[PDB]
């Protein structure tokens, strides 16, 4: 997963500054989103971030969809500290 483990996406959104390192972590400035847990298909959880006022522990959903360059499409937070981001990435091509 060597050849992808570690590879790194930024994009400030909102006023923060989030990085996708790929089956590593997810940050929110200096927030952790959550570490890398499992992946089924084009999808990677990450889980056990850090705790939220009034919230959930942060999660997100980060889903890599194959593109010619690493970048990140949208982050969503519908439920509060839940987090669905859409990247592309050479990493998720043939
Ligand atoms: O107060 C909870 C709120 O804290 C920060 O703003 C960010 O982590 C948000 O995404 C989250 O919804």
């Amino acid at each position: 997963y060597r050849a992808i483990k570690g590879m790194e996406t930024k994009r400030e959104i909102g006023g923060y500054t989030y990085k996708v390192v790929f089956y590593e972590n997810v940050f929110q400035d200096s927030i952790l989103l959550g570490n890398f847990a499992s992946q089924e298909g084009n999808v990677l959880k990450y889980e056990n971030g850090q705790s939220c006022w009034n919230g959930p522990h942060r999660s997100a959903i980060v889903t890599v969809e194959c593109g010619v360059e690493n970048e990140i499409v949208s982050v969503l937070e519908a439920q509060k500290c839940e987090y669905l981001i859409k990247m592309k990435s050479p990493a998720a091509c043939s």
